[PDB]
């Protein structure tokens, strides 16, 4: 009926991995004859693929470029710190957004940044913001973190279930509490958008209070 057939899912490297095991199984309680097939790509690519026709919906950190497209917010995703354990803030609580001036952040080209980049910095305008790991991935970075090379910023769905792993503390960051929204997004007058929105409401349903 509706929900029947293929559908190709485009996700961004920094949200496909980690949000996956948390939905594939409901979807495939809430839809037992939907086959789907999951895409990763970085956002200009999937964006692209999305008007090309090759992708039915795509799901992102909404940004100024995905404003051409429908777009149904899904969940806003907070994102923790993460320094190597033997970092001078390794014993605190949490850490206000205000200190990471002054320090040597990681950071990736695409889907990571909590600012637009067309204001010159990615999450603090006095950081030491790297860009020799910019082209890479998450995972990356946090084994970069691991070996002592900087610090970092990570989203929560990103974060193993303790404080402290394989060399590597994740603590809160406030003052104000970094967040990102996440969002499904498709082609305006598509003519399957009664499907891209029961798919939209089944995943904002399973992930409502999961950071509670």
């Amino acid at each position: 009926e509706t929900m029947s057939g293929p559908l190709h899912i485009g996700l961004i490297p920094t949200v496909g991995p980690y949000l996956l095991p948390h939905i594939i199984p409901m979807l495939h309680q809430t839809f037992p004859k939907l086959e789907m097939y999951l895409h990763e790509a970085q956002t200009h690519q999937l964006l692209a693929q999305l008007d090309s026709g090759k992708l039915d919906a795509v799901i992102l950190a909404l940004v100024k470029e995905s404003e051409a497209f429908i777009e149904v917010p899904l969940f806003d995703e907070p994102m923790l710190l993460a320094i190597y354990e033997d970092h001078p803030w390794a014993n605190r609580e949490a850490v206000p957004m205000a200190d990471l001036a002054g320090e040597k952040l990681l950071m990736l080209e695409d889907g990571h940044c909590l600012r637009d980049q067309a204001m010159g910095f990615c999450f603090e305008a006095g950081a030491d913001e790297d860009t020799h790991f910019r082209a890479t991935s998450l995972e990356t970075l946090r084994n970069m973190v691991a070996a002592g090379s900087g610090i970092t910023l990570l989203p929560a769905l990103a974060v193993p279930p303790e404080r402290k792993r394989d060399g590597v503390v994740y603590l809160p960051a406030i003052k104000p509490e970094p967040r990102r929204t996440i969002g499904l997004v498709y082609r305006p007058g598509s003519p399957l958008r009664s499907r891209y929105e029961q798919l939209a409401e089944a995943i904002r349903a399973r992930m409502d209070g999961h950071f509670d």
